């Protein structure tokens, strides 16, 4: 049995989980946390269930996307679970800021961001090998399922060119883990496809200057 005393949570984020992420410097510049957040058991069945659009091109993908809009400040985010404003208010602070800069030596200070909840859910939803657009600076992708079959296929690929099977590592799509990169003309990277109907649930935080 645990004790009878309180213990220490000072955020949604454990920022030491970003400061102190696997880096990688080749093939490109990216970091990799696990345990990036303090309470991960709620934020699975807390994400949002409705106000996604299917989107897809056949670069080819297809999974649905639900943003964050600027009625979900206005509202004070009243049609999501108060988490997701906890989190939005994090990734806002100077702690996050502040953990980017210490972890690949980059300052988002002044910058804006996008943030939107992506889901793939039904066989075949992926992505194909692709860098990101010059005009993201960074890009943020956090991963929320509590459990993972990885025969199901939609891991996170990293790779060394733009092909599928050009694979360097991989990232398990599993509550805690995250992924984070500058995008450069060699940050190739894709989803494998779902084999099987299963929510594959995430947010990304796209860093930018210049709006697109
Ligand atoms: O969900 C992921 O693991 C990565 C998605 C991605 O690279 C994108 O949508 O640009
Ligand atoms: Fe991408």
């Amino acid at each position: 049995s645990s004790g009878e005393n309180l213990y220490f949570q000072g955020h949604m984020i454990d920022f030491n989980a970003i400061k102190n992420a696997e880096l990688l410097v080749k093939p490109f510049k990216v970091g990799i946390t696990t345990n990036l957040f303090t309470d991960p058991k709620p934020l699975f069945k807390s994400y949002p269930n409705s106000g996604f659009h299917n989107i897809e091109k056949g670069k080819q993908y297809r999974f649905s996307v639900r943003e964050i809009t600027t009625s979900d400040l206005e509202n004070d985010f009243k049609n999501l679970g108060k988490c997701w404003q906890i989190l939005y208010q994090e990734v806002s602070s100077v702690q996050y800021r502040d953990a980017i800069l210490k972890a690949i030596d980059l300052d988002i200070s002044g910058l804006k961001f996008k943030m939107g909840f992506y889901k793939y859910y039904r066989t075949g939803d992926w992505i194909s090998p692709h860098k990101d657009k010059p005009e993201k600076i960074l890009n943020h992708v956090m991963f929320f399922n509590e459990t993972w079959n990885c025969a199901n296929g939609g891991q996170f690929l990293g790779l060394r060119s733009q092909n599928m099977d050009d694979i360097v590592f991989e990232v398990e799509p599993l509550v805690g883990n995250s992924v984070f990169f500058e995008p450069r003309e060699n940050s190739w990277h894709a989803v494998r496809p779902l084999l099987c109907d299963q929510p594959r649930l995430s947010v990304q935080i796209e860093i930018f200057r210049t709006q697109f």
